[PDB]
């Protein structure tokens, strides 16, 4: 997140870290207790079993015994096209499942083929690069974003921060965009690098996902 702010914590407590060797690299969801949903661009070519995902988190810099920690059992895909960047969605299936309290808790999913219109408020967040060479996020960022149609395909939903250069940047691929309290959004692709001030962020559409995704998780 560049131009974003810190995150109260665990404000968000669906948020997800995907790590490997000990670093995050993508975010994710948690939508049932034993099911989170990310981006298939972050798990395409990787090693599933070397990934860990960290449910709980808000300093990836500390140590937090809120955190709760999985493995990857299965992969969920939807006919991902890595060339366009289409159906960029994937469910991880954890080896177990996580408790749910405070600071762990299932987010809330749209109804399926529910379309955003603009001017929608929506936040974004991540433990992505912060810009500026400011490095990796420490602490959990957010930023406050609307939703544009402009130099955006009806195959995605996209988001825009009007009036200056801020979004999303390495890192918080597969993180969700909340509208409304709703999952609507995982972050999928920038364009003229990250926080260019001429093309909008693109999520992968929640929403256009849901039956597929009821499917796989009851
Ligand atoms: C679910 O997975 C977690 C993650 O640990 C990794 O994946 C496991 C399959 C196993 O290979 C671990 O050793 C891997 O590091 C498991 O958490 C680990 O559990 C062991 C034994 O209790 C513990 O010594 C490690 O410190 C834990 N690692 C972390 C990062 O927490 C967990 O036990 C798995 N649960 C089930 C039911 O399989």
């Amino acid at each position: 997140i560049v131009g974003g702010r810190r995150a109260r914590p665990h404000a968000w407590p669906f948020m997800v870290s995907l790590q490997l060797r000990g670093g995050h690299f993508c975010g994710a969801t948690l939508i049932a207790p034993n099911f989170v949903m990310s981006a298939a661009h972050c798990v395409a070519n990787v090693n599933v079993r070397a990934v860990r995902v960290v449910l709980g988190a808000h300093n990836l810099s500390r140590r937090e015994p809120t955190r709760q920690v999985f493995a990857v059992q299965r992969i969920f895909e939807n006919g991902y096209d890595p060339v366009n960047l289409l159906n960029d969605i994937v469910i991880l299936q954890l080896n177990g499942s996580a408790t749910i309290n405070a600071n762990v808790q299932v987010a809330q999913l749209p109804a399926q083929g529910r379309r955003l219109g603009n001017g929608v408020q929506c936040l974004a967040m991540g433990w992505g690069l912060l810009g500026r060479n400011r490095g990796i996020a420490s602490v959990l960022q957010e930023l406050n974003v609307t939703v544009v149609t402009s130099l955006c395909r009806r195959s995605n939903v996209c988001t825009l921060v009007r009036g200056r250069q801020a979004g999303v940047c390495f890192g918080d691929s597969g993180s969700p965009l909340v509208c409304n309290g709703l999952i609507h959004g995982i972050a999928s692709f920038v364009r003229g690098g990250c926080a260019s001030g001429l093309y909008p962020d693109a999520f992968a559409p929640v929403a256009q996902f849901v039956n597929w995704i009821d499917s796989i998780i009851q």
